[PDB]
């Protein structure tokens, strides 16, 4: 019993974080094989950040002007590129830690470990979503660029997120590890705010599906409705449309349960209608929705890395 | 900017998680050095758990009925002895990626990291907070028992909880790494139950600095409360009562945002009386009572936004 905000087990992860200098700038770097990813904006000085040419910043720098430190010992440097907004640090030694890996682009709504790093050494670690707006709600200091977003799919762990900067309302943009933005965001100091957001639909059902398998009835109806009419109330409280696919998604849950999807999207309804009325679900009083319905499977199954 | 419920990196901790089986009954183990810590309970059948008696069970055990797994390779158990409700194993290898480690004892109020395991095998990880009542709200199903809780500030590993049960509420009972249980509970299947729980009072003070560290202060009020006030007024909420050694405790936090301590509590008076009128907190529709005035000062940035 019980349901955590649960975080991937971080250790294939540290293994592979390391420090990268360049001038006074420091940030953060993955070192997978003899490669050390971190974000471009590593070369920028805060006035070359107002407006820079990342291509021309990078040809007056040599390899020995970049300083990899992993954990006591310097790597070092033996060639350099950009892709994207990633800087691609060649080093002499493969990284005997490197585990199995792939590099992938997550869409909104998906859910990721975030291993937080300050001079390439792990602080802590979080559970986040990909919000529809592209942002992430993390919490991130300064220092923490080159901090990375990650899942573990079988033993095999697929980094999907890069930290870069902190935006106006105190929420984070990143790229995948190829270096492309999630969201309309570029490295640049200049104006930038983040979209308005909304409810991951899919995410809320999955929740209100594990607070049943762990004994919280009370927001159950004998009530169903259809997915047309569903989604016009969804759009009314700035929820996302929830499509057929999600219903499909859902329906080894809606087995376990008994509560068919439409029939959980009928309590749905009335919760944003009427409010909770002083009433919580799994210890929250406001609909959770960073919860995927693969996590909830694997949360309330024990699946093991 | 922003503020989560965040865990220690876990990696020092799964390089110790090891499978433990005696006959018919499997869980997880905790290796450091070249001992194998564990519950006790793993040498008893389900029919033994009502009135076990433990030095009887063990006295029929040889080092060979312990099975140890580490990863795909069999651990060789050269000694066996009971600590309370733990079993140390003793083993023919030390483990080579023991951390720099101690045992601690925590209190009620205390946060840590749970690395949930089934099999020896981590599966996930989460923060925990040990209750007034001294249960933690955990997430564990059937096989987990043997999952350690920690913390690991600077380099060296606290381990302060392990694992042995879950009780008829959902909630979870265990013991410290000496084997000694945490609250009133026995290693027993007998009648056994939580008792009321309250909230952490010091913790939601410490989280009220967090949000105005972070820019919020719609909350705040122009009064002040006596000790003896707020305590009287906390207690009819189920709130724990503040005691000097908590006023002294959020010194720092009263220093950085310059609102004193007393300040703050008749703000928490004040939200107790009339809720939070369709607002939140750092992201949350109830008060928070699982990150310690320590936890605040670890993530928060030692500069307020004003
Ligand atoms: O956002 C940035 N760094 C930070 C990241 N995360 C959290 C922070 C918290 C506080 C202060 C800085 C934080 C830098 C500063 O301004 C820019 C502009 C563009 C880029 Cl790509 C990167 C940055
Ligand atoms: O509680 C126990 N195991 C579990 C632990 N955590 C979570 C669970 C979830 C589901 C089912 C069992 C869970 C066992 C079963 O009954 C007893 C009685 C006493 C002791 Cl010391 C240990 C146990
Ligand atoms: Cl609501
Ligand atoms: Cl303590």
């Amino acid at each position: 019993s019980g349901f955590r905000k649960m975080a991937f087990p971080s250790g294939k992860v540290e293994g592979c974080m390391v420090q990268v200098t360049c001038g006074t700038t420091t940030l953060n770097g993955l070192w997978l094989d003899d490669v050390v990813y971190c974000p471009r904006h590593v070369i920028c000085t805060s006035e070359d950040m107002l407006n820079p040419n990342y291509e021309d910043l990078l040809i007056r720098k040599s390899n020995h002007n970049f300083l990899v430190q992993a954990g006591n010992v310097q790597l070092r440097v033996i060639g350099h590129s950009m892709q994207n907004c990633v800087l691609k640090l060649k080093v002499d030694t493969a990284n005997p830690k490197t585990p199995k890996y792939k590099f992938v682009r997550i869409q909104p709504g998906q859910t990721f470990s975030v291993l937080a790093c300050y001079n390439g050494s792990p602080s802590g670690v979080y559970q986040c979503a990909m919000r529809p707006n592209f942002t992430i709600k993390g919490s991130f200091l300064n220092g923490s660029c080159g901090s990375v977003g990650f899942n573990i799919d079988y033993d095999c762990v697929s980094f999907c997120y890069m930290h870069h900067m902190e935006l106006p309302t105190g929420v984070h943009a990143g790229t995948d590890l190829e270096g492309n933005f999630y969201g309309p965001f570029v490295d640049r100091q200049t104006a930038q705010a983040a979209g308005t957001d909304t409810t991951i639909t899919v995410n809320v059902l999955a929740w209100l599906y594990a607070a049943v398998i762990n004994g919280d009835r009370w927001f159950l109806n004998r009530f169903t409705t259809t997915l047309n009419d569903f989604n016009l109330v969804a759009m009314k409280y700035n929820y996302e449309p929830l499509t057929q696919d999600h219903v499909d998604i859902l329906g080894p849950l809606s087995a376990q349960t008994g509560i068919a999807v439409l029939d959980m999207c009928a309590s749905l309804k009335e919760l944003l209608q009427n409010g909770m009325n002083g009433r919580t679900i799994l210890g929250s009083a406001l609909l959770e929705d960073e919860f995927t319905p693969f996590d909830v499977v694997r949360q309330c199954s024990g699946v093991t890395f």
